[PDB]
C-alpha cells in the first residue's frame, strides 16, 4: 500500500480511496493517473512509437474509429451506442412495438472497439498501394479501448502493432518481435527479470506468446503477440481476396497477420512499481522519468537569485528538458524535506541556486540516485543534462536494431 | 473530383472511398479520414501543439480523462447488450417492464464526452494541491470527442484548460487567442487564411473562434471561452474550501477559460493551405509538419551495391529521428522526373539520388522541394544538413 498512497499522494495516480483498490486500478474503469502518472505515461508511449514506428521503415501510422458496425449476430460484449433521442421519441411521444425497438438496438446500434486490429486490416489495402504490395510491412496505433467489467465499461491504451508476412517467414517473425518487445520493457526496468514470457496458444490452435509483469499481487499480462493467419484478413475483404495479395518476392500471397498488443497503462503502472525502493524513492528510468530536474533557492537576496533561476529554467524547457520551478514556491521548507519530495517525484537532479552562485556562478547539483551533492558551474548544467539523458537513451537504444535470431 | 483532395487521397494522406471524400463527409468526422501520411502529419501538428502549449509552459499541466461521462442531451449512451439481451428473454412482455427499461438507460446509461472540458474540471483539484493551490495553472490534453451528426463524428481536440482570478480572466483570454492565432500562422503559407472574430453563447459568456478559409468557405477550427465558474462548482458540490486558489493573499474560486483546437480540421486546413500548382502540383507543408522529410533513391549502376548505401544511409537519419522514404527498394522503375514529381506530391523536402558515381567519390545527387534545384554533396555531409536544417525551421517556432 505504501507504493499507491506515495504515488497518489505525488500525483502519480489519481482517485478516491476506493478507485486505488488493486482491482479498481486494474479495472480501468476511472482515469488512473495524474498530472506526473500521465506525463510519464506520454514518454512510455513515445519510447514504443520510436522503437516500433519512427525506427523501423516498413511501419505505418494507421489511426482508426473507436466505434465499430453493429451487428450483434456474434453475440459479444462491446458495449452499443444509443441515441437518447430515438429512446424518448419512442417514450414520452405498443408492447410489440417495444420489443421490435430494443431488437432494432442490439442489431444496428453501432459499437465500442475492444482491439485496435480490425482498424489496422480495414486499412491494410491503402497500404498495400503505398509500399507497392511489398511484403513483409505493418501498421501501427496507439489508441483506447473498451472492455466489460463484472455494468461498467474499462478503458485501455492500447499500443498495437499488426504485421503482414508471408506465412513462411511468420514463425521467426513472431520469435523475432517477442525478442524485441520483451527487451524493450526490459531495458527501462531497475529490476528486468520481473518482466517475463510464456508461450502460448488459442483454442483454434495459433501460436502467440505473452509477456508479464510481476506485480505484488502476482503476474499481469502487459502484451500478447499472436500469430493468427489470415482468417480475419480474408473476412474483412469478402470478395475481392484475388486483390488485397502482397509480394513475397517473385510470388504473390495473402499474407499471415501477426499481432502485437500492449497495454499502455498497466506497463505504466508496471514500471511504477518497479521504480519503488527503500528514505522513499522512485527511481523511474532517465527516459520515463516525468521531470528530470527541480531548481530552487538557497538563502539570499529572493528577486535576484528567482531571476537566475528563470533564465536557468527558459535555457533548459527550450532544449525540452522538464523542469520542476521549485523556486517559485513560498519555500519554507527544509532541504531534506525538499530533497525527500523530489526523491518520491522521481526528479532526477535538483539544483540550488544561492549567494554563493552570485558570486562564483556554482551551483548545487543533488542526484536522485547516488544521493550525492556536487557543485558546478550554472554554464555547464545544460550541457551536462542534455548529455547525461542522450547517454541514457543512447544505452537503451543499443540493441533496436539487433537481428534476433 | 477536386484536385487538392484527389492528389491527397493518391499519396495517402487521406483515406475512404471516393464517396468519403465530399466536403460534408470530410468535416462530418465519420469515418477514419486519414492515410499514414495524414497520421504522420497529423501527429507532427499534435506535438508542435503540445510543445508550445505545455512543454514551453510550466503552468501547464498534462491531464487524461475517460471517453464516456456519467449520465448529455444528444450524446449517445453506452448500453451493455447482456442487459438488452435479458429483457429479449422474457416470454412475458409487459409494457411496464419494457418502459420501465427504456427508462432506466435513459437515466443510468454513460454517455460519450463532446469535450475534454469535464476531464479537466475533474482533475482540478488534484492539479491544485500539486501546485500548491496557485493560480493560475492549465490543464491539457488531446483526444477523441464525440459529436453525434444533424452516425457520430469523432473528432481529436487539442485543449487547455486555464484556471485563474476571475480578475484576469479577460487578460488571459485575450492573450490565448492572440498566441493560437499565431501558433496556425506560423506554419501557414498563406497565414491571412486563419483568422478570428469575437462571439458569446447563450448565457452571454464572452468567446473567441479562429477559422481557416476553405475553397468552400471558412470554418471554426477553435473556440476560446470564459466560463467563469459555473461547471466547476457543479463539478464539487459541497466542499468549496478544497477548491479555493491562491490569488496572493486571497482565497478563490477560480475563473475557468476553455481553448479548444479541431486537431483534425487543422490537419486539413493545412493541406489546402500546402496546395500550389508551382513549378504538376507540389504540397510545401512547413518542414516541421511534413511527414516525410527525405526520400533515397538509386541511380544506374550496380543494384545490391547501391542500395547497401542506401541502407546505411537510411538508418542513420532513422536513427536521428529523420523520417526516411526508401524509394531504391521499389523494384519497379520509374524516370527521375516521374520521381520528384511525386515527392513533390507527397511533401517530400529533399530527395536523394545514389548512383555509380557515389560508389567512386561518395557524393550524391540532393534536390530540394522547395527550389526544386539539385545539387552534388558527399554522403558524409547530408546526416548533419538535415538535422541543422530541420533543428533550423524548429528554432524560427
Ligand atoms: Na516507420
Ligand atoms: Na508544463
Amino acid at each position: 500500500e505504501a507504493l499507491v498512497d506515495l504515488c497518489r499522494r505525488r500525483h502519480f495516480l489519481s482517485g478516491t480511496p476506493q478507485q486505488l483498490s488493486t482491482a479498481a486500478l486494474l479495472s480501468g474503469c476511472h482515469a488512473r493517473f495524474g498530472p506526473l502518472g500521465v506525463e510519464l505515461r506520454k514518454n512510455l508511449a513515445s519510447q514504443w512509437w520510436s522503437s516500433m514506428v519512427v525506427f523501423r521503415e516498413q511501419v505505418f501510422a494507421v489511426d482508426s474509429l473507436h466505434q465499430e458496425p453493429g451487428s450483434s449476430q456474434p453475440r459479444d460484449s462491446a458495449f452499443r451506442l444509443v441515441s437518447p433521442e430515438s429512446i424518448r421519441e419512442i417514450l414520452q411521444d405498443s408492447k410489440e412495438q417495444l420489443v421490435a425497438f430494443l431488437e432494432n438496438l442490439l442489431k444496428t446500434s453501432g459499437k465500442l472497439r475492444a482491439t485496435l486490429l480490425h482498424g489496422a486490416l480495414e486499412h491494410y489495402v491503402n497500404c498495400l498501394d503505398l509500399v507497392n504490395r511489398k511484403l513483409p510491412f505493418g501498421l501501427a496505433q496507439i489508441g483506447v479501448c473498451f472492455h466489460p467489467v463484472s455494468t461498467r465499461v474499462g478503458e485501455k491504451t492500447e499500443a498495437s502493432l499488426v504485421w503482414f508476412t508471408p506465412t513462411r517467414t511468420s514463425s521467426q517473425w513472431l520469435d523475432f518481435w517477442l525478442r524485441h518487445r520483451l527487451l524493450w520493457w526490459r531495458k527501462f526496468a531497475m529490476s528486468p527479470s520481473n518482466f517475463s514470457s510464456a508461450d502460448c496458444q488459442d483454442e483454434l490452435g495459433r501460436k502467440g506468446s505473452k509477456l508479464y509483469y510481476s506485480f505484488p499481487w502476482g503476474k499481469e499480462p502487459i502484451e500478447t503477440l499472436w500469430n493468427l493467419g489470415d482468417q480475419e484478413l480474408l473476412h474483412t475483404y469478402p470478395g475481392n481476396v484475388s486483390t488485397i495479395q502482397g509480394r513475397d518476392g517473385r510470388k504473390n500471397v495473402v499474407p499471415c497477420v501477426l499481432s502485437v498488443s500492449g497495454d499502455v497503462d498497466l506497463g505504466t503502472l508496471a514500471y511504477l512499481y518497479d521504480s519503488f525502493q527503500l528514505r522513499k524513492v522512485l527511481k523511474l528510468h532517465p527516459c520515463l522519468a516525468p521531470i528530470k530536474v527541480a531548481l530552487d533557492v538557497g538563502k539570499g537576496p529572493t528577486v535576484e537569485l528567482r531571476q537566475v533561476c528563470q533564465g536557468l529554467l527558459n535555457e533548459l524547457l527550450e532544449n525540452g528538458i522538464s523542469v520542476w520551478p521549485g523556486y517559485s514556491e513560498t519555500v519554507h521548507s527544509s532541504l531534506e524535506q525538499l530533497h525527500s519530495k523530489y526523491d518520491e517525484m522521481s526528479v532526477l537532479f535538483s539544483v540550488l541556486v544561492t549567494e554563493t552562485t552570485l558570486e562564483n556562478g556554482l551551483i548545487q547539483l543533488r542526484s536522485r540516485d547516488t544521493t550525492m551533492k556536487e557543485m558546478m558551474h550554472i554554464s555547464k548544467l545544460r550541457d551536462f543534462l542534455v548529455k547525461y539523458l542522450a547517454s541514457a537513451s543512447n544505452v537503451a537504444a543499443a540493441l533496436d536494431h539487433h537481428h534476433h535470431h
